[PDB]
């Protein structure tokens, strides 16, 4: 249970995705101890996840990659465009690169920029990270079974 | 007609999930005196089934593979995309691999946590695993049929 | 040339309705092709075991077009869409990459609950897009056939 | 001085018509005849992409534009359609790199009412006229850029 | 020092103008003319996909910008063309690895109305100058775990 | 029970819309010998049927009154407006009146002016008709059973 | 009191899935109140004539509450909000006016395509529904009666 | 055929609603031969028409009163909740004042404040007056029959 | 010094009674038990209306509160009851003239699950609050107007 | 000259204010001072009716005027509540017959961001002048055709 693993995380809404980050390199601790190595990248929004995540990816260095990202609908813009645009194009690069890529890019029904909103989230993020980090691990070590 | 096919099921919603595969499994058995291996391998999540199928079916060893998932609309955040991706992900791995892929990743209109909802689908799902079933004889019968 | 073959693939899922569109399909060949265009019928489960179905035999060659017939109707419990999407993705995709002509009989409905009416209803009219779909085939295999390839 | 292949979907022809002839006459007038647009005739918009793609592989022509009116009849829905077009004829264009122009419409309510059809009867030859431009425009650009 | 194609759709062009002036402002004020934009200009929404991937491939850019305004205007449904550029644009920037930031917006709701055109037209100016930041951040980001 | 029905019926989409008049009324015949009398009202459209049928109602010369619409969505404006106008009005006036005032006011998902739609409906409102008959009749007499 | 009469007006259409809220409904009194509470049953043909039938039979004096019980689902043919509407609002408005207690046990579905599992669901569901209805009608009624009307 | 009709004009896209009016008084001036006046009333917009129309109505001296307003979304507001208050206010106020009042109170499943939308509304308001026009006499005309 | 009617549904009433119980609290707080406040049991937000006005008549209360969670619980469709009430309340107090304060919640989403369930037994508190004040204002007012 | 009551909701007070402010201010550049508007501040939306019904009754006005922002917060659904102030305000003024014109909005999003803030801040002003003229327009029609 020793291998690397590319944490990319969009930088809207940082405090929220951040929880998500932090909780992920804490949960993969707490059961590898640091034997499963989290790299960290930072990237302007959830729509550049996807190369970066492809990029990441072909270097051969990462067991898996996970794609952190809180795409919401600002009350302005559709959000959804993007959102699907990165939830496919995750999708998309793992079944080229064949690299896991767990999705953390999530898109709440509403976030309206608000302290219950911001909170819940802030503090919900933390637990998507904790998901996020036991399928990584989970992944990462079926497909080593399954591997010939 | 003795062959094995390749269940993937996401870990979500287990307890519905299970359900189908189950279901499944014991319909093929009862309907192929057991000729039908069904190999089960479990995941995270849906998101997790299309790179998984691609990976298992290009293994050659199955003959059809299931993607088994509950990908419901928790209420917090959107489910579609995901649904989407996956849905999506195992046609395109399956016209890939030329190696069939049902789906039994479905996504219920609503699905609240509630004694109700969860009975209905647990319940439900057995029927959906044994409609996979026939579908998987079915489409494994037919390809080899058309290939001769 | 008039003579050529096409694939009518037909998932199973109200087999009842979807194979009025097969029944008036060939028909309608039969009625203007002269038997002149065979249709080979293939059975599949659902619509989403369409695509790779039209796929393999597209890449057969034997085919001047594959037909995907199915009833991908909203039944109240889960979300039809998204399977429906994927089919109707599906064919394009496959007919995009094998260069070979794949109509879409694949129907959904905005409403179906499975009642006399609707059933009824549909019954009847996949008799009238089985039509449309003999007509578009023979249409798009001639169009294909005058084509200035260059 | 360059060739368009102009494929028609035939459902709501009358419609589709309009725009194609605006097209053409937008063209004849602006390139003076200069700019050669071939018409080709198609059952649906579903039919459009792998036509799309089969001409422009033929290297004939410059750009390529699909025209059908994709509109929910109240019976089936036209959405998945609709998409599988304006994805295909995307995803024909980022294959063969020949540039394909859109005048596959989807109405937001089109019933089949004298109302309607006399809307998009008359609309689509506005469309009709933007293809045009969009269509000279783009390949000249590709050139400007090709230089 | 690099270079960035910005391509720009021709619709609501005044507003979508506004998004590319700031995203040059913005990059002056920051690179200090270090790095080069080169405008594009393209018909429509659609059209920005083919472009970017043909720029792209040039390799003269470190990454690649689509601005756009795709609106209902209230006739025909927009998303399926959305859709299309936005999808067109990550997939062009997944095949040819070249980043491809996307300023295609669509907003829920814009009528023609001067509140609408006005606030867009600001904001859009806004949007350009994330653009910017995104632009040099990923360029950035890209080349050092590279290096 | 020979009673007289007020049968108020909108004139858009007269065609359909008469199917479900003479379907009642032929329904009633054969159920009643004809002892039930169907007077016919003709009026603009459904938004005119409330107050025709509370005018009516008050007169006490029927039994229960029947209103008979198709209010449809034309694809140029909003019809639910309207719609809810009516069968909220209807409701109101019986209530008022205290005259059973039956609904034929129907609103399709879908009706596109095709052969399809509306040889569909001419058909259906036959139906309606009928069953807006034994309606009629069962709620008249249930009425009058509560009375004694 | 604990004495006192119910009338349960229960539409007749979906018939079969209104009857179980009522069956359930009676039986939960006879069970609680122990016959102490009547629930007479009046049959309506459908939920649209539960309004007037509750208002004349709340003017009756006869009883402590109305129950109005009934299945207005989407058919997928005609929009049926504007009935379930105009039923939920009007036994509201007769309540209100009558100042008799009108519970409803009118039910709409987001989903009921007439299907097996539907049927069964609903079948099953609305015996549930029932015994809410009885405990709400003696919480009502009871609430009622100890009320400081000053 | 000879009486009095208040035509109550919002004035929210005049330009539109004046055809309906313009419309509205021609079609009758061609029917009646200007045996029937109408007389037309100003108010700010569709919200206002109710009350006017109400107190319009109780003065007795109208045989049906029409409101005519275009509720539009004009992309910031909801309009609905508005034309909803209007198109129910309407149906309240001739419910009580037992006066019909006709709707021309449209609601468009889209204006975006464009030539074409703007021309094709100028232009339909024109139909739906004429409308307007015989449906007003109609109801009148069969109120009086109806009439003891 | 005067007398508040709480109507509380049951439905939900671990999340209703936090919007009460805070209720109670701030009126406590902010009139030192000068306001009373009575608690009524409901079955449903259906059964609040009807209650109110009751109330309302007895001529007993300055104002009254509706209490209830009407949410969509995945089977039935939530809506028609919730505005039944909303109308209902907003009917009474019309009728009454009896200010009547709605605490009658129906969230875009509550699915029984543990974030949900605490999300909102967390928020009623702070409704609760918000009904105090605007019972305390609401009454005021009136005062101030009928002098 | 005549008297108009305001009652304006509390909730998104700055914003609801600029309404205000506005007409009062555009009343006196109409009136001179002649219109005098009094404000009335109430809780929330919801309680506009009956004080609208309660002022009304008085007869000291020519005209009562609403104002609210009733937006969509992300969590409940206001619209029942909209509903029913907007029916609630038609209702009460069509029982007083006394004018009560409607500035109580809803827009399609409002997601407490600077943006969104500032905007309606700025629209609400607009929407005042609207509520001034229409209150002058209505008042005058009225004792017009009672005259
Ligand atoms: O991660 C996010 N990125 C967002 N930006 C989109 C994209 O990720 C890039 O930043 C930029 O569009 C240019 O590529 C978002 N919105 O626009 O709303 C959002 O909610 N979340
Ligand atoms: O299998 C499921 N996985 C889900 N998680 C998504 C995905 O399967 C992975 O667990 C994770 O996203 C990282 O890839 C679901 N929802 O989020 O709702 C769901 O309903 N079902
Ligand atoms: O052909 C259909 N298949 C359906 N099943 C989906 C799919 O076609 C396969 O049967 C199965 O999913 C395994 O791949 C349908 N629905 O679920 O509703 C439908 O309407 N039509
Ligand atoms: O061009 C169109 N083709 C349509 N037909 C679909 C498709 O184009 C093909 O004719 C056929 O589906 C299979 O090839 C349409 N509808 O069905 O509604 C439509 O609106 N427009
Ligand atoms: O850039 C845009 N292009 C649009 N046209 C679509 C496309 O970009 C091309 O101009 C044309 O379709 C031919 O390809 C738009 N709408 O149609 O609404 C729009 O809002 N924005
Ligand atoms: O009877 C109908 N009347 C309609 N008109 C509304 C109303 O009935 C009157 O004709 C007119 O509005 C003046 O009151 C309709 N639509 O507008 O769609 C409809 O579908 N059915
Ligand atoms: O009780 C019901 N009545 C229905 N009919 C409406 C009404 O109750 C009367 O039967 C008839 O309309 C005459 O008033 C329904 N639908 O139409 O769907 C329904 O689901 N349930
Ligand atoms: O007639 C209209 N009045 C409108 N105003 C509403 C109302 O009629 C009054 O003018 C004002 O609200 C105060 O009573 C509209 N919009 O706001 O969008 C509209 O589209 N049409
Ligand atoms: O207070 C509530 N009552 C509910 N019951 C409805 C109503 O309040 C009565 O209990 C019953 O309908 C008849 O009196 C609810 N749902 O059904 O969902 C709900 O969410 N909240
Ligand atoms: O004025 C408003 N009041 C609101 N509260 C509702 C009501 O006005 C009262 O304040 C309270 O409900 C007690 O009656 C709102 N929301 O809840 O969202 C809102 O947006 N605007």
């Amino acid at each position: 249970t020793s291998f690397k693993i590319a944490f990319i995380q969009a930088r809207w809404h940082a405090d929220i995705v951040d929880e998500a980050r932090k909780s992920f390199v804490a949960e993969l601790a707490a059961k590898t101890g640091g034997s499963v190595e989290v790299e960290i990248f930072d990237v302007p929004g959830a729509y550049e996840i996807p190369l970066h995540a492809k990029t990441l990816a072909r270097t051969g260095r990462y067991a898996a990659i996970v794609g952190a990202a809180f795409v919401i609908d600002g009350g302005i813009y559709r959000h959804d465009f993007v959102a699907t645009a990165v939830i496919n194009g995750m999708m998309q690069v793992q079944l080229e690169t064949e690299v896991p890529v767990l999705s953390v890019v999530l898109t709440p029904h509403h976030f309206h920029e608000s302290k219950e909103h911001h909170d819940f989230f802030h503090a919900h993020f933390k637990v998507k990270g904790v998901e996020a980090a036991h399928a990584a691990l989970q992944i990462v070590s079926e497909r080593s079974r399954i591997a010939a």
